[PDB]
């Protein structure tokens, strides 16, 4: 029996002080993995000049951000949630990768914030031509392309913002992620958040708006 | 490999069902051992009522939660019976937190309605110990607790809540009657009776 499977403790203390927002507040969540939680580490001052939360666990899939979408989003009682996923999922971290079911558990948060009155972003997939931690994933870049076509055509479906961070970070025949834009072939550095950043602000802003 | 929620365990199963007909009424059981148990004890009141069973023993609310999609929404259900809880108070997949798990109920029926499936919510069953974890000296209290807040949200968002609890309780321990079980957790034969027909009736209500 593995015990706190979610990693609900990683932002329990921190959920437990944020206060409730102000009253003329729009409070921004960022749900996602390492390429999220990195980006607060890695940009700290995107984040608190903005008022907005990070709340990206490395190494996690998308079944895990289900697990924890009550206690890291809809208790924030945030205007909006900003989802990426999928990364791990693709990389296997917590079994073997099924495209509806992944797909699926991104449905079941957008269903639970709109079930909760709070408006989604929903992301592209960075790309990726592979994993360090896990080399045994050959085909990547087309699983990545496949779940970003669907994600894209379900946001159409339902009216909600998709930003496509991948058409500004892919590169190469392998659609690799940019060498510009990262040292590992995942994680983007400054320059690759850079390109995030003003893609993003423009979607949450015109949200909000 | 990993499948910590043991999507394993009806994935042919779910691929091998048709899409229902909405007078079909299709009902589906989610829920822990005490609901797996019911089809391996009384399989023909699945067959005979075309409900079909998706419990699966020694899970919590966690799991359930991460399966949901598939093992309910993907059925395509006319509603969806709940019964979860004991393995949470039992504490298999971690420390209890009454407000996480009642969360999880409530994102259970989130989904539901959000994909036009009706809900029956139900009581956790009672229990004055678990067998298989000793140290949990308190399960009746949390188990009331759950259940009272159970029914207020039931009762708020107008949902039918059928109280197997009272009808199956004994003694100031608040014990699983001993003429319905075995071990003090596990209805036996007697005691799905009883259920039977709480369940038949909200379930006959809800869908006419």
């Amino acid at each position: 029996q593995e015990k706190d499977w979610a990693n609900l403790q990683r932002y329990a203390q921190q959920n437990a002080e944020l206060p409730k927002p102000d009253k003329n507040e729009k409070r921004v969540v960022f749900m996602g993995n390492s390429i999220t939680e990195g980006w607060v580490n890695t940009h700290p001052d995107f984040f608190k000049s903005n008022g907005y939360i990070g709340r990206g666990i490395g190494g996690q899939t998308s079944y895990q951000f289900l697990v924890r979408f009550r206690e890291d989003v809809i208790n924030l009682s945030p205007a909006l949630v900003v989802i990426n996923a999928a990364t791990n999922d693709i990389a296997e971290n917590t079994g073997a990768y099924h495209e509806d079911r992944t797909f699926g558990n991104i449905v079941s948060m957008v269903e639970l914030a709109k079930a909760n009155h709070i408006k989604v972003i929903l992301t592209t997939t960075l790309p990726a031509a592979a994993f360090g931690w896990n080399p045994s994933i050959k085909d990547a870049p087309q699983k990545i392309a496949s779940l970003n076509a669907r994600l894209k055509a379900y946001a159409q479906t339902n009216k909600i913002p998709f930003v496509d961070y991948y058409s500004s970070m892919v590169s190469g025949s392998n659609k690799a992620l940019n060498p510009a834009y990262t040292k590992d072939g995942v994680h983007p550095t400054s320059e690759g958040y850079d390109v995030m950043e003003n893609l993003i602000q423009q979607a949450i802003n015109k949200t909000l708006r």
